[PDB]
Protein backbone atom coordinates (compact mmCIF):
# COMPACT_ATOMS: atom_id res chain seq x y z
CA UNK A 1 0.00 0.00 0.00
CA UNK A 2 1.97 2.76 1.46
CA UNK A 3 5.06 0.62 0.60
CA UNK A 4 4.38 -1.10 -1.94
CA UNK A 5 7.38 -0.95 -4.82
CA UNK A 6 7.16 1.05 -7.44
CA UNK A 7 10.05 0.34 -10.31
CA UNK A 8 9.72 3.62 -12.62
CA UNK A 9 9.89 6.10 -9.08
CA UNK A 10 13.21 4.69 -7.77
CA UNK A 11 14.31 5.00 -11.40
CA UNK A 12 13.06 8.63 -11.23
CA UNK A 13 15.35 9.29 -8.06
CA UNK A 14 11.69 10.17 -6.08
CA UNK A 15 11.48 7.08 -4.07
CA UNK A 16 15.10 6.74 -2.38
CA UNK A 17 14.18 4.12 0.02
CA UNK A 18 16.37 1.03 0.57
CA UNK A 19 15.60 -1.33 2.83
CA UNK A 20 13.00 -4.02 1.65
CA UNK A 21 11.79 -7.16 2.64
CA UNK A 22 11.21 -10.47 0.61
CA UNK A 23 8.56 -12.05 1.17
CA UNK A 24 6.79 -15.36 0.86
CA UNK A 25 10.40 -17.76 1.01
CA UNK A 26 9.68 -20.80 2.12
CA UNK A 27 9.92 -22.11 5.78
CA UNK A 28 12.69 -24.70 3.98
CA UNK A 29 15.10 -22.04 3.13
CA UNK A 30 18.85 -21.44 4.97
CA UNK A 31 20.28 -17.77 4.87
CA UNK A 32 22.74 -19.27 2.74
CA UNK A 33 20.47 -20.13 0.45
CA UNK A 34 19.03 -16.84 0.26
CA UNK A 35 22.31 -15.06 -0.13
CA UNK A 36 22.92 -17.26 -2.54
CA UNK A 37 19.57 -16.40 -4.27
CA UNK A 38 19.92 -12.64 -4.49
CA UNK A 39 24.07 -12.75 -5.28
CA UNK A 40 23.03 -14.30 -8.62
CA UNK A 41 21.63 -10.80 -9.94
CA UNK A 42 22.42 -8.73 -6.98
CA UNK A 43 25.88 -9.65 -5.88
CA UNK A 44 27.61 -6.77 -4.18
CA UNK A 45 24.83 -4.58 -3.96
CA UNK A 46 23.86 -5.04 0.02
CA UNK A 47 24.42 -4.12 2.83
CA UNK A 48 22.58 -5.80 5.25
CA UNK A 49 20.75 -9.11 5.05
CA UNK A 50 18.59 -10.96 7.72
CA UNK A 51 16.99 -13.96 6.88
CA UNK A 52 14.33 -14.00 10.31
CA UNK A 53 15.14 -17.25 12.08
CA UNK A 54 12.18 -18.75 14.84
CA UNK A 55 14.24 -18.77 18.51
CA UNK A 56 11.76 -21.96 18.80
CA UNK A 57 11.73 -24.05 15.41
CA UNK A 58 14.92 -22.54 14.04
CA UNK A 59 12.76 -22.10 10.79
CA UNK A 60 12.47 -19.09 8.69
CA UNK A 61 9.30 -17.03 8.96
CA UNK A 62 8.93 -16.51 5.55
CA UNK A 63 10.28 -13.06 5.44
CA UNK A 64 13.96 -11.67 5.17
CA UNK A 65 15.00 -7.77 5.69
CA UNK A 66 17.70 -6.65 2.95
CA UNK A 67 19.30 -3.26 2.82
CA UNK A 68 20.06 -1.91 -0.77
CA UNK A 69 22.76 0.37 -0.87
CA UNK A 70 21.68 1.55 -3.87
CA UNK A 71 17.95 2.55 -4.49
CA UNK A 72 18.37 1.31 -8.40
CA UNK A 73 19.22 -2.08 -7.15
CA UNK A 74 15.51 -2.71 -6.14
CA UNK A 75 14.95 -2.76 -10.02
CA UNK A 76 16.96 -5.20 -10.77
CA UNK A 77 16.22 -7.46 -8.09
CA UNK A 78 12.81 -7.20 -8.33
CA UNK A 79 12.18 -7.79 -12.26
CA UNK A 80 14.44 -10.62 -12.05
CA UNK A 81 12.50 -12.46 -9.22
CA UNK A 82 9.35 -10.63 -8.05
CA UNK A 83 6.70 -13.12 -9.60
CA UNK A 84 8.80 -16.35 -10.17
CA UNK A 85 8.72 -19.43 -7.88
CA UNK A 86 11.42 -19.84 -5.42
CA UNK A 87 11.82 -23.18 -6.39
CA UNK A 88 9.59 -23.83 -9.84
CA UNK A 89 9.58 -27.80 -8.49
CA UNK A 90 9.65 -27.63 -4.40
CA UNK A 91 7.41 -24.84 -3.13
CA UNK A 92 4.14 -23.50 -4.84
CA UNK A 93 5.67 -20.50 -3.15
CA UNK A 94 6.49 -17.44 -5.37
CA UNK A 95 8.46 -14.26 -4.68
CA UNK A 96 7.78 -10.75 -3.75
CA UNK A 97 8.88 -7.52 -2.14
CA UNK A 98 8.29 -4.38 -0.47
CA UNK A 99 9.70 -1.45 1.71
CA UNK A 100 10.12 -2.34 5.11
CA UNK A 101 8.80 0.12 8.00
CA UNK A 102 12.19 0.62 8.91
CA UNK A 103 14.67 1.89 6.87
CA UNK A 104 18.31 2.02 6.14
CA UNK A 105 21.07 0.03 7.09
CA UNK A 106 21.47 2.30 10.46
CA UNK A 107 18.25 1.38 12.16
CA UNK A 108 18.60 -2.33 10.92
CA UNK A 109 21.78 -2.60 12.79
CA UNK A 110 20.46 -1.56 15.95
CA UNK A 111 16.63 -3.56 16.15
CA UNK A 112 19.24 -6.64 16.09
CA UNK A 113 21.93 -5.24 17.81
CA UNK A 114 19.60 -4.63 21.20
CA UNK A 115 18.35 -7.64 22.59
CA UNK A 116 14.06 -7.24 24.23
CA UNK A 117 12.43 -8.51 27.49
CA UNK A 118 11.59 -11.64 27.20
CA UNK A 119 9.29 -11.84 30.24
CA UNK A 120 9.66 -10.03 33.63
CA UNK A 121 11.64 -13.36 35.18
CA UNK A 122 15.31 -13.11 33.00
CA UNK A 123 15.64 -16.89 33.55
CA UNK A 124 13.01 -17.42 30.98
CA UNK A 125 13.15 -18.83 27.74
CA UNK A 126 9.58 -18.93 25.32
CA UNK A 127 8.01 -21.81 26.12
CA UNK A 128 4.75 -22.87 23.57
CA UNK A 129 1.77 -22.82 25.57
CA UNK A 130 -0.30 -26.42 24.34
CA UNK A 131 -2.85 -28.30 26.28
CA UNK A 132 -4.64 -31.35 26.19
CA UNK A 133 -7.80 -32.80 27.64
CA UNK B 1 -8.48 -12.31 1.45
CA UNK B 2 -9.10 -16.28 1.12
CA UNK B 3 -8.23 -16.43 4.84
CA UNK B 4 -9.84 -12.93 6.16
CA UNK B 5 -12.05 -13.74 9.00
CA UNK B 6 -16.04 -13.62 8.82
CA UNK B 7 -17.96 -13.45 12.17
CA UNK B 8 -21.26 -14.93 10.77
CA UNK B 9 -19.75 -17.49 8.76
CA UNK B 10 -18.32 -18.84 12.17
CA UNK B 11 -21.46 -18.24 14.17
CA UNK B 12 -23.48 -20.44 11.26
CA UNK B 13 -21.15 -23.49 11.38
CA UNK B 14 -19.99 -22.64 8.01
CA UNK B 15 -16.14 -21.87 9.17
CA UNK B 16 -15.33 -24.91 11.46
CA UNK B 17 -11.69 -23.44 11.32
CA UNK B 18 -9.85 -22.73 15.19
CA UNK B 19 -6.30 -21.47 13.91
CA UNK B 20 -5.59 -17.75 14.12
CA UNK B 21 -3.01 -15.03 13.76
CA UNK B 22 -3.36 -12.14 16.38
CA UNK B 23 -1.22 -9.66 14.00
CA UNK B 24 0.57 -5.58 14.55
CA UNK B 25 1.44 -6.87 18.15
CA UNK B 26 4.02 -4.33 19.08
CA UNK B 27 7.70 -5.30 19.54
CA UNK B 28 7.33 -4.29 22.81
CA UNK B 29 5.26 -7.47 23.98
CA UNK B 30 5.72 -10.45 25.97
CA UNK B 31 4.20 -14.10 25.95
CA UNK B 32 2.89 -13.58 29.16
CA UNK B 33 1.25 -10.08 28.29
CA UNK B 34 -0.24 -11.53 25.69
CA UNK B 35 -1.56 -14.42 27.30
CA UNK B 36 -2.95 -11.83 30.23
CA UNK B 37 -4.49 -9.90 27.23
CA UNK B 38 -6.10 -12.84 25.53
CA UNK B 39 -7.17 -14.46 29.07
CA UNK B 40 -9.27 -11.04 29.90
CA UNK B 41 -11.88 -12.21 27.48
CA UNK B 42 -11.33 -15.61 26.25
CA UNK B 43 -9.54 -17.35 29.50
CA UNK B 44 -9.49 -20.74 29.02
CA UNK B 45 -10.46 -21.14 25.85
CA UNK B 46 -7.53 -22.14 23.43
CA UNK B 47 -4.89 -24.84 23.17
CA UNK B 48 -2.08 -23.38 22.14
CA UNK B 49 -0.42 -20.24 22.26
CA UNK B 50 3.10 -18.95 20.50
CA UNK B 51 4.26 -15.31 20.32
CA UNK B 52 6.73 -15.67 18.03
CA UNK B 53 10.32 -14.91 18.89
CA UNK B 54 13.10 -13.84 16.61
CA UNK B 55 16.36 -16.05 17.23
CA UNK B 56 18.49 -12.79 17.32
CA UNK B 57 16.73 -10.23 19.24
CA UNK B 58 14.42 -11.95 20.88
CA UNK B 59 11.95 -9.72 20.26
CA UNK B 60 8.61 -10.68 19.26
CA UNK B 61 8.22 -10.22 15.37
CA UNK B 62 4.59 -8.60 15.58
CA UNK B 63 2.37 -11.81 15.52
CA UNK B 64 1.25 -15.36 17.42
CA UNK B 65 -0.38 -18.88 16.96
CA UNK B 66 -3.28 -19.44 18.56
CA UNK B 67 -5.60 -22.23 18.22
CA UNK B 68 -8.92 -21.51 19.79
CA UNK B 69 -10.87 -25.06 21.24
CA UNK B 70 -14.02 -23.83 18.90
CA UNK B 71 -14.51 -21.65 16.66
CA UNK B 72 -16.87 -18.98 18.16
CA UNK B 73 -14.34 -18.25 20.58
CA UNK B 74 -12.94 -16.33 17.46
CA UNK B 75 -16.22 -14.11 17.50
CA UNK B 76 -15.44 -13.41 21.14
CA UNK B 77 -11.91 -12.15 21.00
CA UNK B 78 -12.22 -10.89 17.43
CA UNK B 79 -14.95 -8.08 18.52
CA UNK B 80 -13.77 -7.49 21.70
CA UNK B 81 -10.50 -6.66 20.67
CA UNK B 82 -9.76 -6.22 16.22
CA UNK B 83 -9.74 -2.49 16.00
CA UNK B 84 -8.96 -1.93 19.69
CA UNK B 85 -5.41 -0.37 20.44
CA UNK B 86 -3.12 -2.83 22.03
CA UNK B 87 -1.93 0.22 23.89
CA UNK B 88 -3.97 3.76 23.68
CA UNK B 89 -1.22 5.28 25.36
CA UNK B 90 2.53 3.39 24.30
CA UNK B 91 2.04 2.47 20.93
CA UNK B 92 -0.50 3.26 17.78
CA UNK B 93 -0.21 0.04 16.82
CA UNK B 94 -3.80 -1.89 16.61
CA UNK B 95 -5.06 -5.36 16.63
CA UNK B 96 -6.39 -7.76 13.80
CA UNK B 97 -6.77 -11.47 12.98
CA UNK B 98 -6.74 -13.62 10.37
CA UNK B 99 -6.89 -17.44 9.92
CA UNK B 100 -3.51 -19.42 9.42
CA UNK B 101 -2.54 -21.81 6.91
CA UNK B 102 -1.86 -24.16 9.39
CA UNK B 103 -4.84 -25.33 11.03
CA UNK B 104 -4.94 -27.47 14.12
CA UNK B 105 -3.53 -27.77 17.66
CA UNK B 106 -1.57 -30.88 16.24
CA UNK B 107 0.19 -29.48 12.74
CA UNK B 108 0.62 -26.76 15.57
CA UNK B 109 2.47 -29.02 17.56
CA UNK B 110 4.44 -30.61 14.93
CA UNK B 111 5.37 -27.49 13.13
CA UNK B 112 7.57 -26.37 16.32
CA UNK B 113 8.26 -29.70 17.83
CA UNK B 114 11.07 -30.31 14.38
CA UNK B 115 13.52 -28.25 14.05
CA UNK B 116 15.02 -27.09 10.79
CA UNK B 117 18.54 -27.55 9.37
CA UNK B 118 19.54 -23.61 9.45
CA UNK B 119 22.92 -24.56 7.56
CA UNK B 120 24.71 -26.98 6.05
CA UNK B 121 26.94 -26.64 8.65
CA UNK B 122 25.36 -27.93 12.00
CA UNK B 123 27.33 -25.56 14.18
CA UNK B 124 26.32 -22.62 12.53
CA UNK B 125 23.66 -20.35 14.02
CA UNK B 126 22.19 -17.47 12.59
CA UNK B 127 24.46 -14.50 11.73
CA UNK B 128 23.40 -11.39 10.44
CA UNK B 129 24.88 -10.06 7.26
CA UNK B 130 26.62 -6.29 7.42
CA UNK B 131 29.03 -4.92 5.29
CA UNK B 132 30.40 -1.04 5.89
CA UNK B 133 32.53 0.91 3.45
Amino acid sequence: DRNSVDYAQIASGIDTRTTVMIKNIPNKFTQQMLRDYIDVTNKGTYDFLYLRIDFVNKCNVGYAFINFIEPQSIITFGKARVGTQWNVFHSEKICDISYANIQGKDRLIEKFRNSCVMDENPAYRPKIFVSHG
